[PDB]
């Protein structure tokens, strides 16, 4: 009946120490060994997801990475990218100048590396540690990055980000969307980013229907895929509206909610 499992990372697949438990790992490997295909779907850049995808052997079972909230869709076996929703190049110098003017660090991603002019900013390092990515520091951001980029973050104290966010929101209306993922991360992303939309494209391409999909998540950015999936699963630690929109509520991420759901459902 079900042929695909889509998982968010933080608050879902990973526990409170941001690790994949051995029970989750073994359950997901086994279910792939049974012919079920996995998708990791997360706001993280691709190389923040790659280590977890490698730990789950997804490169051996045709698993997909939906990085940047589905901004990119990559088959982690074949390495083929089927979908690339990136920032318009012309907005990048505007984002840079806004960060500079407001004395805040900007970062973006270039493969396995985070590129920034401020590697000593604790908020930049928070993103590097979260993704397990090395930081490449430059003194000429616009020269040293490789375009196009899927997103940028401006980072800093919440009180300093709110006005920058409020300015960019309208100044680049029509070119980008802006939101805060943590109080100190301002996400600068292309329009039309939604995990559910990217999932629908994936399903069209591999010839599956939404009824054949399980999607598991915890936060508001997982609501659309939980509704879209035939079997939407809310983690025990999920936000109340995610739980109410789900078809099934499992245990928390620290109680191996993902493994428990998969074993019960199958
Ligand atoms: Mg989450």
């Amino acid at each position: 009946k079900y042929k695909l499992i889509v998982l968010d990372l933080d608050g879902t697949l990973t526990n409170s120490k941001k690790e994949i438990s051995s029970r989750n790992r073994e359950t997901l490997i086994r279910i792939q060994e049974q012919g079920i295909r996995l998708v990791l779907a997360s706001g993280r850049p691709t190389y923040g997801i790659v280590p977890l995808a490698n730990e789950l052997r997804m490169n051996e079972f045709g698993g997909f990475i939906l990085s940047y909230n589905g901004g990119e869709i990559i088959n982690w076996e074949s390495k083929e990218m089927m979908y690339e929703n990136v920032l318009p190049n012309e907005v990048v110098p505007v984002l840079y100048e806004c960060a500079r003017t407001n004395h805040l660090s900007i970062l973006t991603y270039d493969g396995a590396e985070i590129v920034t002019e401020n590697s000593l900013d604790p908020y930049v390092q928070k993103e590097a540690f979260l993704n397990k990515m090395a930081i490449r520091e430059t003194n000429d951001f616009l020269t040293d990055i490789t375009l196009p980029v899927a997103k940028c973050l401006i980072v800093g104290d919440a009180g300093k980000l709110i006005p920058v966010e409020s300015e960019l929101c309208i100044r680049l209306q029509g070119k980008i969307n802006v939101f805060r993922s943590e109080p100190y991360f301002l996400e600068l992303v292309p329009q039309g980013i939604d995990k559910a939309l990217s999932l629908s494209v994936l399903l069209e391409n591999i010839g599956m229907t939404r009824e054949e999909v399980i999607a598991i998540g915890d936060g508001y950015n997982d609501l659309s895929m939980i509704k879209f999936a035939g079997m939407g699963v809310a983690m025990g630690n999920a936000q109340e509206p995610v739980k109410k929109a789900a078809d099934y509520i499992t245990l928390t991420n620290d109680e191996d909610g993902v493994a428990e759901a998969i074993e019960r459902i199958f």
